[PDB]
């Protein structure tokens, strides 16, 4: 047990999903949103999303998020996986999170290559989130999807 993995469980102790959406960048209309805290570690969590979102060339996220704790460098890696391989990855950086603060956090995501239809995605598709604070990893969350 070093100091570093007490701190990763302190930023994760005090660290809340409260709620997020999804948009198209071009009609900036909204594809998804919710206040499930997806973010959490060790469940499968699962997400129902339009069909309509693989045909986006970008998708703009807005993510709202608490924080007790004082982050230097707070990142996330993100990974498609499909039937357990990676078809895509994005690295995000917001920065700096003053402790005790609520934040909104907004992204743009651009897909890099062809997409599978929606049909034989169903399902078969993870996202996975690590959630770091530097160099240090706090969480790795995963989603699975159903395009509907
Ligand atoms: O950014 C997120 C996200 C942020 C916090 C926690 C989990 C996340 N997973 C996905 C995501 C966003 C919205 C709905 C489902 C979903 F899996 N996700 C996402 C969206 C587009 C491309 C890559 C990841
Ligand atoms: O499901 C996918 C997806 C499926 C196969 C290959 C790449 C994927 N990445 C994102 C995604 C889809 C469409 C446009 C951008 C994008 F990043 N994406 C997606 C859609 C909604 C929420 C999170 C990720």
């Amino acid at each position: 047990m070093s100091a570093k993995d007490e701190r990763a469980r302190e930023i994760l102790r005090g660290f809340k999903l409260n709620w997020m959406n999804l948009r198209d960048a071009e009609t900036g209309k909204i594809l998804w949103q919710g206040t499930e805290d997806l973010s959490v570690p060790g469940v499968e969590h699962e997400a129902r999303v339009p069909k309509k979102i693989l045909k986006c060339k970008a998708v703009s996220r807005e993510l709202n998020f608490s924080s007790t704790e004082q982050m230097e460098k707070f990142r996330l890696e993100q990974k498609v996986y499909f039937k357990g391989q990676c078809l895509e990855e994005w690295f995000f950086e917001f920065g700096f999170v003053i402790p005790n603060s609520t934040n909104t956090w907004q992204s743009l995501i651009e897909a890099a290559s062809q997409m599978m239809p929606a049909s034989v995605l169903t399902g078969n598709v993870i996202i996975e989130t690590k959630f770091f604070d530097d160099d240090l990893l706090v969480s790795t969350s995963r989603v699975r999807l159903f395009y509907v």
